[PDB]
């Protein structure tokens, strides 16, 4: 993969997810009631987020890659990136990729979230 | 009495003022985990103050989260949504893992006001 193709497959995550809350998310009075769902597309979120960090940055020696290096690498970079990050973390990977809580208004602002990454990466690009 | 709703709309804005003179918001994120935590601790006490007015005493031990959630099924979906929902933004994301995306935490407040006049509105009935 190169510089835009890295960027690209990290928006389809995005959409896949977005797509996965429109049609089996259930959403009622505000909330995405099946939770299974809610689980579902906030790993997908999350993973695409981190398939493009995975391209911008590195691959890294010794161990699995926790939020900590993500963390590190966008520390030295953009300190509103790196807050947008963690918030990206806590609203998709543990508010709905492990709690399953999908709260419509505060996902589609996760979402934002993330797509602001995936698009900073690649204006970094 | 049921000024139990005053007091908890007083945490509410106490936790509010805490983060606009302490929370050092910048780039649309606030800075001082310390202060976030401290907000959210004191916001989540607020709703819970409010609910622990109108549902009583928990006959053994000590409530916890199950506590108010088994409680407001009986009542009303939306309401349990909406409170798993302030749970997960100001309990856990806030005053726990101290992590403030202003437009988030707002959002996450206006939830916390819902609680409450819900509360205000059985309790006059």
């Amino acid at each position: 993969l190169s510089a835009q193709e890295a960027v690209i497959e990290a928006k389809r995550y995005l959409n896949n997810a977005k797509d996965i809350l429109r049609d089996k998310g259930g959403k009622e009075d505000g909330f995405y009631q099946d939770s299974k769902y809610v689980k579902m597309a906030g790993h997908t979120a999350y993973s695409g987020v981190l398939f493009a960090l995975d391209h911008y940055f590195g691959k890294k020696t010794k161990g699995r890659k926790d939020v900590d290096w993500y963390k590190s690498n966008l520390a030295q970079q953009d300190k509103k990136i790196l807050n947008t990050f963690v918030s990206v973390y806590e609203q998709l990977h543990l508010v709905m990729a492990y709690d399953g809580v999908g709260d419509a208004e505060v996902v589609k602002l996760g979402f934002q979230r993330a797509e602001i990454i995936i698009d900073w990466v690649e204006r970094r690009l």
